[PDB]
């Protein structure tokens, strides 16, 4: 079932995306790759 | 247009991670798969 | 390294969710496709 995310960080150096569930006790996480750049 | 998001869930049991856009009245949602396991 | 996302948007038009990280000054941000549809 959804479960509200309690933290969200994400990494540029790899792409990946990490991300904190409140699933449980909240050892649970998920990653998925998403590009990154500068912003003018 | 970019519009902030108001609540954020994750399913980690079909690795779906959905998202509430507040676009209009609030109905619209976002879905991306997403890995997801266990973090000691 | 992870770095807590201050803000987040996304993108309906394109699919396209933004985000805004703090690593640095905050000019970094990512991008990844996403589905999104409306909800009853």
């Amino acid at each position: 079932a959804p479960v509200p995310v309690t933290k969200l960080v994400c990494d540029g150096d790899t792409y990946k995306c990490t991300a904190y569930l409140d699933y449980g006790d909240g050892k649970w996480v998920a990653q998925w790759d998403t590009a990154v750049f500068h912003t003018t």
